[PDB]
């Protein structure tokens, strides 16, 4: 289609995405907190609305693309007379009780609303191996599916505004725990005089190869299946007690590695040293 | 080559070793503190050694395979009589500092010493994915090279004989903590009911793509480039926020997501908001 779009929020997510959507041919509204940010999409075909009422009443989808909820709030009040009758699509980060709320601040003024995470760097936006989750009313999805899949290819998860969200905070959650995995082991290896440059590649070489040294445990967790025949806990959890250990003699942090070592222990306190490594998943559930 | 090899620990590691030097025809003597675990090994054409000393005379090659160091000295000290002249390469994790005091008391001892970690699963030991670290001295690596080979690709680090161990942790630090991570979003995903075996191919979906994501830093690192255009510590640390709250709403663990808060937290204190997320090295480094 070729249906007006508003985009509030010119971070790098806001700009790839504003560009994916002038790219397909839809006539985009920016408005942004600082205007001078939108002089590049602009450039690119994108208009540049005065005041966030205009911005909201040039199309009846507006997406956010801020670095969290407080931040919609702060940029909608002046416009929240504007809003009835449009769909607001919220890109950004946030616990899913706040999304819920928000989404019910959306009905009070008329609006419908989609949680949206969008699940790549803002290189990939609109590329092949971009996709973004959904969540909220299946009808306003429908709506603006078309419009919404120039971003990423879209994962409805079903009718709970906080699902998306949810659904988002446990993928960063995997991405930023590992990614703050990757710098504590870069900052161990440094401790003993090896470069980044030298050890992050042997790291990504590892974390790559996960998924497969994982297969060689999502049902079997759902099925309470934790049997230890080729990796017990207590084996796994004498190595996080070592992690500790390099990591206190090293001076580097020792709450990342504490927590992994506390997730062993807890499992073998509770008698199950015996198991698989997912078994920890339950002290997790049950701190 | 059908140098003959002796084999200390028979988990699944030194069981997958002692078959793939089977396999490979070399002759293996194999100890275990439980001897029935050895019924498999003995089929498959190992021979059982009745006591340690037995089993290390049995040749000039020592392997460990056991839990921790502090396991080699229960194995091997009524044994330290028959060590000298011999070889010991101990492929078990420990810290860096055990290790290498583990190395002189092979020395004084009349032994040499090699340092291992082996970085794959047991069904993947002697395939061409598998590949171990060593250390230690290099004539007594060059010496055994053709027969460790049969484990998986060696790759050799250097003379300190904590380095290997050291990298061992460092490897094994992103894995748990990556482990960990998996569980913890499992759960918070959980917490909306929604199943494992639907949560985790979404997660490991995502993790498999992180190389590429990162792509879209070791040199980096090395340089002080930390440069924020694609994404901020600020933008970053919202997120590690939010899972905070989402955990601490869904009630499951707080300590892994608050070590990872730190991170972020920590960056922006210092001042270093508008960077790159390979910024929180820095705090990493100096707790
Ligand atoms: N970057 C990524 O790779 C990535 C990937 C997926 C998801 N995300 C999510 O996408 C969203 C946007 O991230 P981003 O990296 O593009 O950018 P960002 O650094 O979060 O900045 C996005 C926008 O937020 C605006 N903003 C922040 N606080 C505001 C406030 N209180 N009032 C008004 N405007 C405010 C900024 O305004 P100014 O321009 O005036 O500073 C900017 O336009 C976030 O929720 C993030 O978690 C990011
Ligand atoms: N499992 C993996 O996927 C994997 C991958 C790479 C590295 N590793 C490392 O490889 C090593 C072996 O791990 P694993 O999983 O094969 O097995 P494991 O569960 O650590 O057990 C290995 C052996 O240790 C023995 N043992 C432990 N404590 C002992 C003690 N105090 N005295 C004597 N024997 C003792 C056990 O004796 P019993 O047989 O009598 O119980 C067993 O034979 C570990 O250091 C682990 O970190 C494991």
């Amino acid at each position: 289609d070729r249906t007006p779009v508003t985009l509030i929020g010119l971070g790098p997510m806001g700009q790839a995405m504003t560009r994916a959507l002038l790219a397909a041919g839809h006539p985009v509204t920016v408005w942004n907190r600082t205007p001078a940010r939108a002089a590049g999409v602009v450039a690119d075909g994108a208009v540049l609305a005065a005041s966030p009422v205009e911005a909201v009443e040039a199309g009846d989808l507006v997406i956010l693309s801020l670095t969290d909820y407080q931040a919609m709030y702060d940029v909608l009040e002046p416009a929240t007379g504007s809003l009835a009758g449009r769909t607001v699509v919220n890109l950004s980060s946030d616990t899913p009780d706040r999304t819920r709320a928000a989404a019910d601040w959306a009905t009070e003024h008329g609006a419908t609303f989609l949680t949206g995470g969008v699940m790549i760097p803002a290189p990939m936006v609109g590329t092949e191996e971009a996709y973004v989750y959904y969540s909220g009313p299946a009808e306003v999805f429908e709506k603006h599916r078309t419009t919404l899949t120039v971003i990423g290819a879209p994962r409805y998860l079903g009718e709970d505004t906080g699902l998306a969200q949810l659904m988002y905070q446990a993928q960063l959650d995997v991405f930023l725990t590992t990614l703050s995995s990757l710098m504590h082991a870069t900052a161990l290896l440094g401790t003993a005089g090896v470069s980044a440059a030298e050890s992050m590649p042997e790291l990504i070489g590892m974390l790559r190869t996960v998924p497969a040294m994982l297969e060689a445990p999502g049902a079997d967790i759902d099925a309470d299946k934790h049997p230890g025949d080729l990796s017990t806990i207590t084996m796994m959890g004498a190595t996080a007690d070592h992690i500790v250990g390099a990591s206190e003699t090293a001076g580097i942090d020792l709450a990342l590695p504490r927590a992994v070592q506390a997730h062993y222990r807890r499992a073998i306190e509770n008698g199950h040293g015996g198991d698989n490594w997912t078994r920890i998943i339950d002290g997790i559930r049950s701190p």
